[PDB]
């Protein structure tokens, strides 16, 4: 049912668990803000998937040959023609990670007071779309918003919403259509093929470009094979290649799916545009050859970018966070359904009932989780949204999660026990959780750096 | 019970992940003889313990900072003071393996015609004492020659037997008393420490010396906290300090409890001996600087010996071979017991019952085992028992087994239960397992490149 | 007078050494444009001191070592230290590299229409001013201006002309000062502490901030010592920290001094001011705990800028480049002078005197020099000035160099030996080379991807 | 005339030089033998070119993908087709490095009371065939031992010598002709490919072995290929290729002209003599997949073989040490000439013409060298030669020497300026170095642990 890991050990890191009083001490120092805590003091550290992976032995025999030069590295060449084999765009551009190749997407292809639409946000990429002047609007389905709710690809585009945005705002007033895949906030929750396919039919025949937000394709194209029908008898390769031959271009961080700790790039078909590209990277990044990159992490990512279409690799990644969401749902514990490809979402709302959001029962949730067994964990509510136009009334999003995200061949199933078997025994007593006060707060992206109180 | 591993994962090792029919095609290449299979066409290779760990990010970083030099080198300064600290032995001399450091202490040690006892014997160990003119004594404990019987500290030397030599031979014609830790030809059982100290009283009572075979004295250390009543509140340190305290010597085995791929070294506390020790070496190994190892190599054995100390390392180490056997155990699997610190046997004989040992089932049943999970092996049987060159008959040994060596850090419980499963599902129908008649065998040592076929 | 590597070669990097008839055809197809050779296919690799240098032994151990946290990285942690300790500054922000950092500092303390003074610009640097809405003013003393005056300290800044600005625009109206250390596009010409101190002075007294573009802060160090009278007793570490000092914050580029091949940093003083630069790092580079770098890099630079503080390393790096301007102007061959810390600028104006600025003599030589030495340089003259959009009409600069930039401990006096006599050999019958005529122009950035054919 | 390297620097180790005063304290408790001497104190460590190497790019990235295994390494059959291929034998035993291989050479083709003959001896292969029972027989060329005669291929062996070795004691009595290339106690002097020619010429018809000592095969090559008539046209691999094929086997150590830090191995034709070697090297080395060493050492050691087949690596090697000899011999410093593939030799008898070879002058002179330089070298004289028969006698050959080794790929030619200045100062006043008297003195191979004081 759940297959052993399809690699050996090859090197360890030691880790260490500090005891309970000096982990309350520190989340005490943390401003009760997982973000804040030092990472000496995790014993697992789930705070995100991104850039925490472990490598293969052959990615680091391919750190030992790093082609350092400024211009023309092997290195860069052999990125490139990986990413042209395995995503068959016509152009790449590096970066050193993923909100690297945002900053460029929105400056490119954006015009100030245009429409932006997409299968929900990121943070990163709805601020560099807002600050280039336009205005997100989100078109998923409404299924995705709601954690309970046990559906397949929950992250495909409503095409009624697609549509009814080109009628009312008209189709020369939407920059683009911003496709991630997977859809982080609804619990790396995937798209189908078929939607895809749909989109890219509707958005063609109104002039309108795709752009993809690629960062966990291969997870995406796992659940892909594993449950939309037609698709079982194809290698991940293939639904990979055959993913973005619905976009005009992607934006990508390494950092997820390509297996390293650091690295990005970004993709295109149109010549105009790579031009263009070429000559904003050599002010934010670094030159076209490097984009702010050492050759030998340039290797690293075309390496791992090859690893990540295996499919007993793929399938163990996915399947060992499903692993832990089903011990969670045998024991009772709330979280978000079905499972997504990279991590797990404890539901807040129902974790905490008797708290409400404005005690933000995820953040004082994620606190909770370290100070009772060494996990860090992210807040993924109200504070990750933020306060807009009201003078201090929040966001209330129907997502009140705490995301246990898995680095990529990092942990093992003994330590899936582990961290479930910590959570089970804190919902026992789910009512000790107390709510959290603001006692400083950021003019904006509050999330990273507030520091809090008990109530 | 089982403890989830006291590290995480740094960096992977590729493997091939073969189907079945393959695997059998693999097999048939290989003669059905483990020895010869390639190493890239393993899963979980558990043919030894020995040079196959895993080492650490810090054991990595120690690479990295070699000092290459022929005389003086940093890393043999800073494996002399580990050492020192660790064992306490007053000089050590480096090998490039254990192997190397037991040809030394034979030349060293022993005079023609005089007699060498110790808790069994391992190949090398008794072929260079022999080599040198001494006649090996089995002064064992009775008890460890039963498979089935479990009790604790099988491997202890049995006190009457030890004095009953003293008195027929006279002290002046014993060279010294091998003690084992752990007794690998036993199962790898455990010596207790009161039966070290009262070796060490008998024979400095004689003037007599006692060597230690330390190759897995860590894991024998874990067992004397865990079992011996009075040492719970003593650290793997201060056990393993203690061991040693009554040996005057000691050769050791890096690629075991040293958690490296290479090195051992050799240890004594004469400083005449020492002397002579040194103009030894730079014969067989090299300088007493180095002794046949790089710089990097004695590097990563300090550091690695170091962290063989810490008590959740050795107490997952343990439990993770006790996992394997008590899994093989709970579904009715013949195994030696009680289980040791490095390895699972299975009893082949009992296992493959239908089968007489000309028919070699533990050769068979090794590679069925490959064929079905992808999991290696080694036959320690009727194969490996060689032939008698004067009557030209077979060896024929009580224990017809299979060993399960569990490398150090390398495998997961996820893949402990691929063996396991395999193993079990094979036992269910174990009645189909073949047996197997020479095609072709070499003059000697026909374990490595011995091959058979189906009866 | 030129002292040995203070080091030894702990590993090489292999090179193609192809014969001058295959590195003609290499150069063809590059369009003689030596920015189009491909890495594999170049002996000495002159085209920038910038992430080309050579790591120790010590920073590949802390390459191992990488602590790949989202946040709170204990490599973030040493690398914070060790800037504290070393530059003296409250608060540090890591950067992927130079141009991160002056992105952040050009948002936070720039405000629409204001003005930034300097001595001269930088390209990156200025842009990102004028792109938040200020206006440059060049007060560097006129003296940097001409190539051929050899005087010491050519990068300071002229007072007077500072003083004017301020009388004549006011306090309130100036952003900032820009110091950079040292002056790249002056040659790498150094600026004297009695300069730094003056700066200090005039500007404090008016309520004006000073920020360092300290990406050379190390060679310009060791040019105080060597020729600055009252810090011939005073270490390397000890005059950089006096340095900065005189700077309420910093922009650093690890690419050069910090002997790494990626990485940098904004330091500042000012508590409010690094609470808003927390807040936009996370935009462009990521957490203030890694921005935009591995682990790894963080380490890596960390032991890097240690290193830079031996005054034995710092005074052959600068003595090496002067090893080559020796050489070349022993031998009559024009170069810009004084001889910088970083490169050698040969003057092409002089050397190809039979060609006109139209005929690209820089871009000629380069692609000479490549073809009889196999070594890259690159060219700073009309090629890289570019045209003016608006008229159509190239920038035509006083400057027409080709630029030998030395990455840091990677080649040695025998490899300056190679480029001295192959350009001396081509200076004694310079009248041979001929001009280039563009067959392919891009709309922008020329420089990278301009192809040409001879006349 | 001089090459530059033919490589660039990848990474770099620091060096430090302690002052002369503590330099004669190290040397006071080395007991004035530079075997003693710690590697943190020495500048430039000239002591030996064994196992001291830079390794490239290429061969750090085969150590990252080290296979581990046991039995059936990637690594071992690399190596193995990688030997097969350039040194043309059938088979081939990995050991830990060269005396491994002649250990077990010496107990295969060595009866008692058979004499052993070659071009001059090394210590440890002389001990081994001596400790077999066989009389070795100098057969080298007489010009071979007088250090000033500059003549070439200086280690060609004596064919009339051999001639009349055949007569006098039969050839049943002679168990093989051991050719050594090059001829390390000579200077380093190489063989011509028409004395191998003429050796097997002469062996084969009497029923004679030939087994090669090929450590430094490589460097012979180099000096075939330029001084040899017909073979200027030849690469390196077809001369080294061609040299073998006039043996019936070999005994390698990696350790020198295979550019690692550890390793070595035996080659040979014969099918029932390698069938005995595989049953001794699990005795005394390990299998016959890995014989002591680890995987990712034997796929190093597969890596830099191939390399040193380049014929600008090796020239480069070879005129780096014929500069240093060439600067010693223009400021008029007596030394063994010609200048030999590895190493320069002093001659110490004309360099301290006022003291006696019972002052032990090399050993003497190598510690002045050390005190006044920090430049370690390593003694070539009486004292490696030892005393036989007499009570007292010490063996008197015509070579006192002072051995200048150099390490592949490690120094620059700046390095050997820093060498070639020193030792030529301390020849202006050679008369102050003092002889040296035994104060500690071990029964065998003195020189590695002996202890001296001033006379
Ligand atoms: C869908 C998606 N797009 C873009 C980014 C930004 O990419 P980057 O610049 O970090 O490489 C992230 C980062 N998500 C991370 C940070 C997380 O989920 O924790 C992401 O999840
Ligand atoms: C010709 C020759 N053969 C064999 C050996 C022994 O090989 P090893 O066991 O050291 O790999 C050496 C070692 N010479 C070294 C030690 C030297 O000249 O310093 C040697 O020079
Ligand atoms: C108890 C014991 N002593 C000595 C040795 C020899 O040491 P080297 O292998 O380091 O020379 C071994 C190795 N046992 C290995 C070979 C095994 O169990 O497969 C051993 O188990
Ligand atoms: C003085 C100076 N400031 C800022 C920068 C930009 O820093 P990053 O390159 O780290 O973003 C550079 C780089 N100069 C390089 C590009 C050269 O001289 O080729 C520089 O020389
Ligand atoms: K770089
Ligand atoms: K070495
Ligand atoms: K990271
Ligand atoms: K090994």
């Amino acid at each position: 049912n759940y297959p052993a890991e399809p690699f050996r050990i090859k090197s360890v890191e030691t880790v260490s668990m500090i005891p309970r009083d000096e982990r309350l001490k520190k989340m005490q120092e943390a401003g009760y803000n997982t973000f804040l805590l030092n990472s000496k003091d995790i014993y697992i550290d789930l705070l995100t998937d991104s850039g925490t992976n472990a490598m293969s032995d052959k990615q680091w025999a391919g750190m030992m040959m790093g082609d350092e030069a400024y211009a023309g590295s092997e290195n860069f060449y052999h990125l490139e023609r990986t990413v042209q084999e395995l995503f068959g765009f016509k152009h790449i551009v590096p970066t050193h990670q993923g909100r690297g190749a945002e900053n460029l997407l929105s400056q490119l292809a954006i015009k100030p007071g245009q429409y932006v639409a997409g299968n929900m946000y990121f943070t990163t990429t709805r601020y560099h779309q807002e600050k280039n002047g336009a205005v997100f609007v989100d078109i998923v389905r409404d299924e995705a918003h709601d954690a309970g709710l046990n559906i397949a690809f929950k992250g495909d585009i409503d095409l009624k919403k697609l549509q009814k945005l080109i009628d009312e705002k008209g189709a020369e007033n939407i920059a683009y259509i911003c496709l991630a895949v997977t859809v982080n906030l609804a619990g790396g929750q995937p798209v189908s093929m078929a939607n895809m396919r749909a989109v890219r039919e509707l958005t063609a025949a109104h002039g309108i470009k795709v752009f993809y937000d690629a960062t966990r394709c291969v997870e995406n194209a796992y659940f892909i094979k594993e449950q939309e029908q037609g698709f079982e008898n194809k290698s991940i390769a293939e639904i990979v290649h055959e993913m973005f031959s619905y976009a005009d271009g992607c934006t990508m961080s390494g950092k997820k799916d390509c297996l390293v700790n650091i690295g990005g790039f970004l993709c295109m078909n149109d010549d105009e545009m790579f031009s263009s590209a070429k000559e904003l990277v050599v002010v934010y990044e670094g030159m076209p050859s490097y984009g702010g990159l050492a050759g030998r992490d340039m290797e690293a990512m075309a390496i791992g970018l090859r690893e990540a279409m295996q499919y007993e690799y793929i399938e163990h990644r996915v399947k060992q966070v499903r692993y832990l969401g089903d011990k969670l749902k045998a024991a009772g514990v709330p979280i978000v359904e079905p499972v997504g490809g990279h991590a797990v979402f404890l539901d807040a709302r129902r974790f905490c009932e008797h708290l409400t959001q404005d005690e933000f029962p995820a953040q004082s949730l994620a606190a909770s989780i370290y100070v009772e067994t060494g996990v860090r964990s992210m807040e993924r509510g109200i504070i990750s949204a933020g306060r807009n136009n009201v003078t201090g009334e929040h966001h209330r999003p129907k997502l009140e999660t705490v995301r246990l995200t898995i680095p990529r061949r990092v942990y093992t199933y003994a330590h899936m026990d582990v961290v479930a078997d910590g959570i089970i025994k804190l919902y026992q007593h789910k009512e000790d959780i107390r709510g959290l006060k603001f006692i400083y707060e950021p003019k904006q992206l509050r999330a990273f750096t507030a520091r809090f109180d008990y109530i």
